[PDB]
């Protein structure tokens, strides 16, 4: 489904649909799991496509600000979207 670099909203228990990219393509009958880099907080994690959702295609469904540590900063980082930290 997804390539590397691809922007999405990753969902995990605890937190809302958080803005993120893929930053390692998986291989390739896989780990079953894309490595993900969460914007603003710069966390990483693995997740199923279950928990994925492309960014532009569900931009305004999930793109509401949020009052969470580093969310509206993640939202800002697109904008600069291959940020490093």
């Amino acid at each position: 489904e997804y390539k590397c670099g691809d922007l999405v909203f990753a969902k995990m228990k605890g937190y809302p649909h958080w803005p993120a990219r893929i930053d390692e393509m998986p291989e390739a009958s896989t780990a079953n799991k894309y490595q993900v880099f969460f914007f603003g907080t710069h966390e990483t994690a693995f997740l199923g496509p279950k928990d994925l959702f492309p960014y532009e295609e569900s931009k305004e469904k999930f793109g509401k600000p949020n009052k969470r540590k580093g969310f509206s900063e993640g939202l800002w980082e697109i904008e600069n979207n291959p940020t490093v930290k």
